[PDB]
């Protein structure tokens, strides 16, 4: 399509020439929150529908956490064509995050590196903002357009588990699913919450707070993990996830690795790397986690998705849903309908009646 072509060849290069990546992101969140976008050409077919996590998803393509950190553009994101929206990460108290510059474009790699550091308006602000549209969301969700909320922890916090428990209490009642983000590379000590004993203690507390919410306000709880785990780490996560009945996994966050071959001048900036160089590392983490949980723990696959093929590879590896974030940054809004359209064509070509039939198909070969 000409829209996709116009953005890819003209508008996006012009926008990257004019604005640093943080400004462009802020501007994009502002435009999107105002609805200043086309509106979806692409009409979702029934093949794209997925039922998982106690919900219907009209399509399996979501916006990853980090784009709409503070819950300001949710409605414009559904308008862009995403089948579900995840906001956050949200910390209990407001905090500024790291000094700028803290986001970097690696155009030659179709990659970004970021070290935002959980810049967040905080739970109260985000709570009031979601409350103002709570019933509009309840109808969106009933219509197949769910909302997730991704929870983080304050930089100076002296008890991580209590930060996450507060998140559960405050935003849990407004969310279809929560994410316990234990995988940011930009918060000191955070990723060590993924180890066995810490993780079990942490998630036991999270699930207990979730279980004490009223039934209609009780979300699914997912754990978002890194692409950089050891085999031991992964085995331990899978075991805990099964022992506690965690509802799902988000696989993966950004990488602290720098794969060989990066060309961008900014490749040695500190931060998490996203985009194309993360793609297969993420797909393989998905593959492993699905096998370790015997295909019984729903997985939302994320990292380097910019095409229908990218998405279908994660689905066949075991993802029930996918997300993207960095591709939007390079190709703009038209990438959303593009991924959905190609995914549907590939599903037909490969003989799948729908997305659901493809889920984990590589493990049954
Ligand atoms: C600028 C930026 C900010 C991000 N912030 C968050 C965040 O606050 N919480 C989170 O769980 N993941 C965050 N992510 C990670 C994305 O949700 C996603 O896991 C990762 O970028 C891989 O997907 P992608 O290759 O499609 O961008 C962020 C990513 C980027 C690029
Ligand atoms: O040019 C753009 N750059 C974007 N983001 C970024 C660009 C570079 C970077 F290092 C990081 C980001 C980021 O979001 O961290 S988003 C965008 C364009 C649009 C994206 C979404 C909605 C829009 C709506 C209207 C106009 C442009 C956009
Ligand atoms: O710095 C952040 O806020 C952030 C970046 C990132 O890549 N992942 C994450 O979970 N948080």
């Amino acid at each position: 399509t000409g829209d996709e072509r116009f953005y890819a060849e003209h508008l996006m290069p012009t926008l990257q020439g004019l604005l640093d990546p943080e400004s462009a992101h802020r501007l994009a969140v502002r435009f999107t929150s105002l609805g200043l976008l086309p509106r979806a050409r692409f009409q979702d077919s029934d093949m794209l529908e997925v039922r998982v996590l106690g919900h219907k998803f009209r399509n399996p393509v979501g916006i990853a956490a980090g784009f709409d950190k503070h819950g300001e553009a949710v409605d414009g994101l559904y308008k862009m064509g995403f089948g579900f929206v995840e906001i956050g990460s949200v910390t209990p108290k407001p905090q500024e995050g790291n000094p700028r510059p803290r986001v970097f474009r690696l155009p030659e790699d179709q990659a970004v590196i970021n070290r935002y550091g959980f810049n967040s308006h905080g739970l109260s602000v985000v709570e009031h903002r979601l409350r103002a549209r709570q019933q509009k969301q309840a109808k969106l969700t009933e219509d197949g357009l769910p909302l997730g909320v991704n929870l983080g922890k304050n930089k100076t916090s002296v008890d991580a588990a209590e930060d996450y428990a507060e998140g559960v209490r405050v935003l849990g009642p407004l969310a279809d699913y929560l994410v316990v983000n234990v995988s940011s590379p930009n918060t000191a000590g955070l990723r060590s919450l993924q180890g066995k004993a810490e993780l079990r203690r942490l998630l036991t507390k999270v699930l207990q707070e979730r279980d004490g919410l009223r039934r209609v306000h009780r979300p699914a709880v997912l754990v978002k993990i890194a692409p950089d785990l050891t085999s031991q780490d992964k085995e331990d996560i899978a075991s805990v996830v099964k022992e506690l009945g965690i509802d799902g996994l988000i696989v993966t966050n950004t990488t602290v690795s720098r794969p060989a071959g990066l060309q961008g001048a900014l490749r040695s900036e500190t931060g998490g790397l996203s985009g194309k160089p993360l793609r297969d590392l993420s797909t393989q983490t998905i593959r492993e986690m699905y096998a370790l949980t015997q295909g019984r723990v729903p997985i939302i696959g994320v990292g380097g998705v910019s095409s229908g093929q990218d998405a279908l590879e994660k689905i066949r590896a075991g993802a029930s849903l996918v997300q993207l974030y960095t591709a939007l940054t390079f190709w703009g809004p038209p990438v959303v309908g593009k991924v959905k359209r190609e995914l549907e064509a590939l599903l037909k070509e490969q003989g799948f009646g729908g997305v659901t039939d493809a889920i984990g198909a590589d493990h049954r070969r």
